[PDB]
């Protein structure tokens, strides 16, 4: 039961410490997942070291580049969960991925209610 899970978090905010902060948390939710040996794409862990060497274009910019690759990762993985820290019922990947998973009949979990499934 190797469980194969988008991990989706809420990135976008006015403060870049926000964004570092959020970027922090998911690394560490992912590692916990990676540890109790799933397969996952943390989202934020790999787009946000690629955003900061993209700092030309504007935070909208960026999230249209990322939806088509989102969408390659969203369309092999079997379940959706969503780190819920603050700001993630305002975020635009999050609507989108949980739309999609949703729709698709996947599973869709919040991260505050499915921790205890990885340790």
């Amino acid at each position: 039961h190797m469980r194969k899970i988008f991990l989706a978090c809420p990135y976008s905010h006015a403060d870049a410490e926000v964004v570092e902060q959020r970027f922090r948390a998911c690394n560490e939710v992912a590692a916990t997942i990676v540890r109790a040996g799933h397969v996952v794409f943390s989202q934020v862990s790999m787009s946000h070291p690629i955003n900061l060497c993209l700092a030309e274009l504007d935070r909208a910019a960026i999230g249209r580049l990322w939806a088509p690759v989102d969408a390659f990762y969203m369309d092999h993985l079997e379940e959706l969960i969503v780190l819920d820290l603050p700001g993630w019922r305002d975020s635009a990947g999050i609507r989108r991925e949980m739309e999609f998973f949703e729709a698709g009949g996947q599973r869709v979990s919040l991260w505050s209610e499915v921790e205890h499934e990885f340790r």
